């Protein structure tokens, strides 16, 4: 299907203020270590004043902090979700199915992704590298997409509707009882991965 509207509105949704892209990649790479990330650590990696780091994050209202005020969630998260995202020996989580397909390229590492079909509960799993997916089980795994809304919190307007499914027929059946959800579409996990690659290329082309 035509994916330009999805790529466009997702880019808009994340690139609200400049610096977001520049801060995103290091933050994701730090979070992938499996520990909360401090604003000073980001400041040092970025060589920014910590005043700028918090400024960028304040715009990302979805951002999760822990009891110490450190960052534990931004696309990847240490707080449990339906999407398990493992790098090396660390178990992390992701906010949505598309996130699991996008972040391995941004962090430069291969992830073991697992979840459950949103319509049937069947376990699903696959290995996501920066360039390809492997061990897609079951092999006909699908993904739901919706059109991101620009001003809305991305996690509540997009992430919460973007799931894995056992198969495309299963997802479509599920989709038929989810009307009035703008842009709702079912794609193969392969097509969703390609969407993620297009998104990443556009996002990275906007860094310093
Ligand atoms: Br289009
Ligand atoms: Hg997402």
């Amino acid at each position: 299907m035509k994916l330009a509207p999805y790529i466009l509105e997702l880019l808009t949704s994340v690139n609200r203020t400049n610096g977001t892209a520049d801060l995103l990649v290091p933050l994701l790479r730090e979070l992938a270590k499996g520990r909360p990330v401090s604003r000073t650590t980001l400041a040092g990696i970025l060589d920014w004043p910590a005043e700028r780091v918090a400024a960028v994050l304040e715009q990302a209202t979805s951002t999760e902090y822990d009891k110490d005020g450190n960052i534990i969630g931004y696309g990847l998260t240490l707080r449990e979700t339906s999407y398990v995202f493992e790098i090396d020996d660390r178990r992390l989580y992701a906010w949505c199915a598309l996130s699991t397909l996008i972040f391995p390229a941004l962090i430069g590492r291969t992830a073991r992704v697992s979840s459950h079909c949103a319509a049937t509960g069947a376990p699903v799993s696959l290995t996501v590298s920066p360039s390809e997916i492997q061990a897609v089980e079951p092999a006909g795994m699908a993904v739901s997409l919706v059109l991101p809304q620009e001003a809305a919190d991305v996690r509540q307007s997009f992430c919460c509707h973007v799931h894995f499914f056992a198969s495309v027929p299963t997802a479509e059946d599920w989709a038929s009882k989810h009307q009035g959800l703008e842009g709702l579409a079912i794609v193969s996990v392969h097509e969703a991965f390609g969407l993620g690659q297009e998104f990443n290329r556009h996002l990275l082309q906007t860094m310093s």
